[PDB]
């Protein structure tokens, strides 16, 4: 896969990100990840963390996966990348996420981000207790 450029417009919540790509704003639902809603159990504490990630970053990466590049909603499908650093694999390796939506052709990260799971789990991190 490769990575591109695109700048933070705005940090929506869990597993969304309004972001300018190619000079043109748009919203990007995380691949491969479903964080808790809001209103749930660990929602504000998923939230904060995911948007303060990409808030913080100096440098906004995203990086399209080998199949549908946009979801029935209009949203942009990808892995983001704050300073280097996968949000999506970051969010799930701190249990404030769970691997979720994986479909064929759209798995590259797959096993990266089951094993962050696997790996937030051996610690009951945030929602594994
Ligand atoms: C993450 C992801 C979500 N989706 C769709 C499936 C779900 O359809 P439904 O709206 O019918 O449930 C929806 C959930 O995204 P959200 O978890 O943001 O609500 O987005 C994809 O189609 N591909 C994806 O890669
Ligand atoms: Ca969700």
């Amino acid at each position: 896969l490769h990575k591109e450029p695109a700048t933070l417009i705005k940090a929506i919540d869990g597993d969304t990100v309004k972001l300018m790509y190619k000079g043109q704003p748009m919203t990007f639902r995380l691949l491969l990840v479903d964080t808790p809603e809001f209103n749930e159990k660990y929602g504000p504490e998923a939230s904060a963390f995911t948007k303060k990630m990409v808030e913080n970053a100096k440098k906004i990466e995203v990086e399209f996966d080998k199949g549908q590049r946009t979801d029935k909603y209009g949203r942009g499908l990808a892995y983001i990348y704050a300073d280097g650093k996968m949000v999506n694999e970051a969010k799930v390796r701190q249990g404030l996420a769970k691997v979720a939506y994986v479909y064929k052709g759209n798995n590259t990260h797959e096993q990266l981000l089951r094993k962050a799971e696997a790996q937030a789990k051996k610690e009951k991190l945030n929602i594994w207790s």
